[PDB]
Parts: C-alpha cells; structure tokens; sequence
C-alpha cells in the first residue's frame, strides 16, 4: 500500500490517477486529502509521498515531519494559474483583478498567517503588486473580507455566500464546475504555482513506480483536465 | 517615546524618516529592527508600530501580538521589486532568473517554512513561475542551496560567499551598495512586494501623528531613495 498525504485540490487528478494505475497494476494506492492537522497524525505513522499544492506550501509541511522526510528532495511536476471565482452568474460583473480594487466588492484569500500552510499564502500581493500602483494595492486589500487558514476554509465561506469573490486556483473550478464562476486573471499580474511530490527517505520500489507514474503519458492528461500543465 | 518593531529593510528608510521627525516635532522615534525573535519580548511590552517588508509577513507578525493589534489595520504605503544579488562584480555573469535556471550557480532564498515569518516566502516560486515553463521552475529549484528563515540569514551566508545569487529586495541593495551587484529581474517575471504599518490599540495621537507623517512629501522622498515607490 503505497500512502500519499497533501492538502484538497491536485486530491482529485491524484484519485483518478490511484484509481487507474491500482487498477493496472494491481497495486493499491491511498490518497489521503485535507487540512494537514486533519491527517497529520496518521500521516506520521505510515507517509509514503507527501504531495503540495505549491512549493512555500510542501515545504513547510515536509519540514514539519522532521528526518523522516528530505525537503531538498520535493518534486515540482506541473503548475496551473491563479484564478478569481465569483458566485455564480457574476452578478458583480467581476472582470479581473483590477476590477476587484476598484468595485466594491467582499474577497476571500487564504492566508497562512505564519500558522497555518497554505498553497494560497503570497498570492494576492505578488499578484495585485504587478500593477505598481500602490492606491491599486491599498484598494484591493480593503476589499478582502476575511484571511483564511486553507482553500478549505475559503470554500466554505463562499459556499455560505459571505464572499463574492475567492482567489483561488483554476484546478479547483475544474474538480468542482458547480460552485462558482470562474474569471481569468490579467496575464500580466496573474501567478502559477506548482504540483509537487516529495517520497519518504527510504522509499519503496512501489512508492518509487508510482511517483514515476506520475510524469506517464496517462498522468499527465490527467493532470491537464483539472488544469495543470507543464509547458 | 513612539517604539516601531519590524524586520531589517525598511528600517534603512525609517531610521531616516524617524530622524527628521524628532528633529522637526521633537517627539522621539525609536526604530527597533532585526528578526522577529530578536524583539518580540520587548515589543510585547512597548510596541506603538509594527511595520513591514511584506502583506504575508506583516500580518503573520501582527497577529503574534494578539489582541493588541488588529491586523485589518495594516496599511500598505510603498512597494519595491525584487531584484537578483550577486557577488560584487557579478563574476558569472547573471542577466536575470532564466539565466540561474540554466546556470550551474548557488542561489539563496527566504523562506518561512511555516516556522519563520519573512518576506520571502513565495516570491521565488511566483516570479520562475511566471515562465509558464515546468523544466525551468525545476531547473531554477535545482540551484537553491539553501531556504532560509528571513533576510538576515541569507545576508550572512551571502556575505560568507556561500551563494552565488541571493533573491532579495532592492532595497537591501541601495542600503548596501558596497555588498554586491543588483540584477534586475525580468519585468514579465518580477514580483513587487509593500511596506506597511499598523498602529497598535488605542495608539496615541503622537503615534498616528509619525504614521501620518510617513505619507509626507519628505518620507516620500527618504523613502524613495532606498526603492521603496508608488509607482
């Protein structure tokens, strides 16, 4: 039994990749999913791959496993974008970024806050700074509702309609079309973090195969209907 | 006494801007800089300001304090970019983040890992990123000899020649000219990063007084001096 530990969002390639290559190869695949502390524990008695949904991300949550894994070690595989979901039908008429500073408008984006790892954690700035207009910054930071731990906690905020918009990334509009409505961010500010994997120190030869599987023709289409690319 | 808490970087400009102000209002400034750990304990006590060389790291930072911040208080008031550190003289000839993907070079980042709160954290993965190309975020990746806590390690280890490339602020650059060579990065790649400020509750009117004086024509131009913009 080959386990794999990460946070909700590449959970859904992951499951469809398991699923087919235990189907395959007859070995059988785990993909545990969520907020760290909810599988941390178990995750410390039998982890065979921890996988990330961004690098700042993976490596604080591999760090927090002490020798039994390598940091240096993590793997990035594919990356996907950025992207704003608003509820559904827009009814702000949201059309990027600099939309969102401007209109007045309730934003969610999850912050770690030095407590918490989270894919979501130097988004926001990194992206809204691309404009370099600090008045820009200023207003899109006072639209912002409420800093959240996780994509989870996020989520759930939208879903209770306390937000009209969640920055989040595209993977998580494609494992889930009902929740909201996705608008693309400006190329020119947008960011793409990455997918990545990191295998236990002293790592099985099924462990190893399928990390391996991962990079395969069939992996990689995959990846690419929730999202995430390589090139 | 107004006593300001905050990471190296800005305090270059602060220091300064804090000078001017005591010498025109006769209200003493104290500017208290370092990593966090190195201040907390005091700040705890006496804390009027807690500024900031990045939104994710100031609001890490600002929620340590607890109840006697609130961190929807944090005002962002300039922005500076990122920029690539060399070994004064640039020896390997470095022209910009493709260029260190494909050289064989020593590169040192900040990264908070969860367990440290800096400005760092997600700026490398989000500008490599943004060259949409997964052989070149892993190749950029490869190079990283080292994740550090905060700015203040990666100076060190810098300064001890044990990297060849240190992605900083330019602002680290223009306070220490003499310690090595600025690299602009590409302007499709780049990430711009805020200072910012927070008053501590029931701050006094001669602390709101300094923050308000931190937006004047003079802070203005102290401030500009060291890369900090607006645009």
């Amino acid at each position: 039994d080959v386990n794999l530990y990460g946070p909700g969002g590449p959970h859904t390639a992951l499951k469809d990749i398991a699923n087919k290559y235990s189907e395959k190869t007859g070995v059988k695949v785990n993909v545990n999913f969520g907020p760290q502390a909810t599988w941390f524990e178990k995750a410390k008695k039998d982890a065979d791959i921890l996988f990330g949904a961004s690098d700042q991300s993976a490596l604080a949550i591999a760090s927090d496993f002490g020798k039994d894994f390598n940091v240096s070690k993590i793997k990035p595989l594919y990356f996907r974008e950025a992207i704003i979901l608003t509820q559904k039908g827009n009814p702000l008429k949201i059309k990027g970024l600099k939309d969102l500073a401007n209109k007045k408008v309730r934003i969610v984006v999850p912050e770690g806050a030095g407590k918490s790892n989270t894919s979501g954690t130097g988004v926001w700035e990194d992206m809204i700074g691309r404009t370099q207009d600090i008045k820009t910054i200023q207003n899109f930071r006072n639209n912002i509702v409420a800093f959240v731990p996780n994509s989870g906690s996020a989520r759930k905020l939208f879903a209770q309609d306390q937000a009209d918009a969640w920055i989040t990334w595209i993977d998580w509009s494609k494992s889930n079309p009902d929740i909201g409505t996705a608008v693309a961010i400006e190329k020119d500010l947008v960011v793409y973090r990455t997918f990545n994997v990191i295998a236990k120190e002293g790592a099985s030869k099924e462990t190893q195969d399928f990390i391996a599987y991962l990079s395969s023709k069939e992996a990689k289409e995959i990846f690419k209907k929730y999202g995430w690319r390589e090139h």
